[PDB]
């Protein structure tokens, strides 16, 4: 549906084509993170820092449980075989809620059925003294405990409990806990206005475990070969389902989705190339990545998506609309495409697609090795296509390139196109332009 | 509500009030039933009956697999992103299907994911030679195998493999297999036209295991305290999800639900008592059991439901509509209540409710104890309430009973009511009455 | 009257009010789906609505 | 214009077409629900309809 020839003549050379996949069908695994370490082996002269850290952690964790109780008090199992018989919502007692928040609330109740069983293990969870521990939940089920600060204690403070003054061990400890809290406040501090939702990434959750999410995910298991993907695209998300203020440990349900490639849906990348026109260099302003699905053309906000070599991966359908004029431009109405005059000397001037070379030989010196003579671009040709018909080996500065054959029109370099109007894309330029048109209208 | 006082004079003495509960939220457990014994230890002179049993068995299991494959060849996971999660159905290739059939299909595909794991164990399943065997499909998931006649062969055939001429052993094994097949044909034979359904009771499924469902359910687990209830009301059901024509074994997903009390609903049982009118005995024709739900009164087809001392239990919402005239007859308008003349001499004539007894004092000897004088009923009073007001101990035939207070009107026995029209409830009487009224209309 | 009911005169086919919450509500014939969308929510995926 | 849009003149409130299958469709305010029941499954519990 994209017409590549006029795009190339404007300066949008073909790029890689990647499939579009989204997170889907999430499996669940439950774990607990003890945000307080066991200092039992080194409690002889820990001092009063333990109590002060206790109060600070209580102060931080209290709003989380307060927000959770809004759903906990208002979640109940509706009675009788008439409906799916799931959970009822005291909506008038909830007051303000979104679709995502309510959905998380339902998943929170669902997980309560297992969280009650894990909370039966409270004494075992308190007794944990290793940075990772596995516990039997049932004869057919298991749960993992992660200690926020057990590795540091067990590796440094316990071995060095006598070789230095104990007061110094007090400071070190205090400093370690304060460092934990400082790293924590970005995620578990007052920034966490909505702990109920499950949109929080496992990377953010691991901040409660010192930022080591690779241990969370390895201990739970590399369920699929796409693992690095669901990891980078922020597709692996977790939810806090129970907060305890006595043992200072939270239960997190980790979600491991599967990446569903969307059928009839591919992502196209366009390479911009500076082109000559009216004795100056210009670069067209079009989206680098375009999403074409069901013969429908729409943009994509790929900043939050992951662009691998073969697929574009998103934790959410990040498709966004595209202007009608942009659709006509990418369809072939090339005069509707905007262009920006380039004043930077560090803009790329040539690109290679399918082995055929598009270049601006006015801006960059081109000569062919086979014939030992310059390759000339005239003043009315925006870009020069070089392929094996032109000559099988051309150069561009310090690179020797060998080119394949073109698949489109044989007389490509002899046919011109129309060119659009200039644009300026600075933040203040938009305000400046809007004033000008408004004044012109008046 | 029900007007017990006006109903009592018609003969509808109040009875036990029972709660109403229905199966909901079924849990799923998976098992395999090997419809063929392992004859490995007796194979020395098993004869040729094994092959003929194989062919006869195949003749029964082939239609079941054929009906399942209408779904298996027409069931797959969709993208799951085009629309909220579900299972795709090739409906053009299915053709004819009910809602229940499609629901079973969905459950069938859903279970297929576990069924693939169980089938990965096919060699282990074939190797079973105990009547009950426990196996792993993974370290956190058990599965059970129940062989066909393994225990019987293990207990009487193998021990007697030499003490008698083993040609007689061949004959006895042939008879045993034929007995199994004859028992099976009631359920798994041509009557099983819809293996894609979860309405088949565990009692019927156990016929493949010799009718021994108690072993199925004990080995799987008595998870609830209402277990006998779920068992008798035909609430515990199972579905066949895999049929194998080479190892001759099926996989069944057994459902263990929980009984939900239908809130603001109860079942009232009415006792009939013969009463006088115009020098003859009559018994009213009304439903013995009435279902009142959310202040709405309706019949219940209670034949399939199970009646306990405290509640009425059904594997389905078996509520049925009720006539407007029955409504008015049950809420006070006794003139619309039906009545049937009693010709039989074995109709109950007195009943006891709340410690007071409503009796037919002329059709049965009716005297009091504390005075020695008889209790007389006039020809205008349909029934006589006898309570401790008239005397605290009454005699009826050979039973002497002590009676308590009455809670309703004090002057009950002095107030009469209107009486309805007679009816006849024979199957042929309905046709005769229809014909007579049709001829009367003409 | 039943014969006329099954041969197109649907006004003579008797009907019963529904009291069971477990009565069938959709059915599939010839790959064509007949359902009572008032009692069961219907939203096909291709229109997404 | 944005001010007017927020204080009643909804004809001045700009709108963008939806292309994300993951856009919010319902929201709870003051115990009362505002939802787009043509784009999402929508039924009542007390009547089943």
């Amino acid at each position: 549906i994209l017409h590549y020839e006029k795009l190339s003549k404007i300066g949008l050379v073909k790029g890689v084509t990647r499939k579009y996949k989204i997170k889907s069908n999430p499996l669940t695994k439950d774990i607990v993170i003890k945000m307080i370490p066991n200092v039992s082996n080194m409690s002889q002269c820990t001092g009063s820092v333990m109590e002060n850290y206790k109060t600070r952690l209580n102060g931080i964790l209290t709003p989380i449980k307060g927000a959770l109780e809004i759903y906990k008090n208002n979640t109940h199992d509706c009675v009788g075989d008439v409906r799916l018989a799931g959970v009822c919502m005291a909506g008038v007692a909830i007051g303000i809620a979104t679709a995502a928040q309510i959905t998380a609330g339902v998943a929170l109740y669902e997980a309560m059925k297992n969280a009650d069983n894990i909370n039966k293990l409270k004494s075992s969870i308190e007794s944990t003294n290793e940075a990772v521990v596995k516990l039997q939940e049932t004869a057919e089920k298991t749960v993992y405990v992660f200690t926020a600060l057990q590795d540091y204690i067990n590796t440094n403070l316990v071995p060095t409990i006598d070789k230095i003054p104990c007061k110094q061990t007090e400071l070190s400890l205090d400093l370690a806990l304060s460092k934990y809290l400082s790293d924590l406040l970005f995620v578990f501090g007052p920034n966490l206005q909505d702990p109920v939702s499950n949109s929080m990434t496992i990377q953010a959750i691991s901040q409660a475990f010192g930022g080591n999410y690779e241990t969370l995910l390895r201990t739970l298991g590399y369920a699929t070969e796409d693992f690095d993907d669901l990891l980078e695209s922020d597709s692996i998300t977790g939810q806090i389902i129970y907060v305890d203020l006595s043992s200072y440990y939270i239960i997190v349900r980790v979600y491991f989705p599967i990446l569903t490639e969307i059928q009839q849906a591919y992502i196209q990348e366009l390479l911009p190339v500076s082109f000559n026109n009216d004795n100056s260099e210009w670069i067209s302003i079009v989206p680098n990545f375009i999403l074409v699905r069901n013969t429908l053309i729409s943009n994509i906000e790929i900043g939050f998506c992951l662009i691998t070599k073969r697929s574009v991966i998103c934790n959410q359908d990040y498709a966004t609309p595209m202007t009608n004029n942009m659709r006509e431009c990418l369809t072939g109405s090339t005069e509707k495409c905007p262009r920006e005059l380039v004043v930077s000397s560090h803009v790329p001037r040539f690109a290679l697609s399918n082995g055929v070379l598009f270049a601006n030989c006015i801006s960059v010196t081109c000569q062919c090795q086979t014939t030992g003579r310059a390759i000339s671009q005239s003043g009315e040709q925006t870009l020069l296509m070089i392929d094996n018909t032109t000559c099988p080996t051309a150069v561009l500065g310090n690179v020797i390139i060998s080119l394949g054959k073109y698949l489109g029109s044989v007389n490509y370099n002899s046919e011109g196109i129309a060119i659009g109007p200039p644009v300026f894309t600075d933040k203040v330029d938009i305000s400046s332009q809007i004033s000008s048109m408004n004044q012109s209208l008046q």
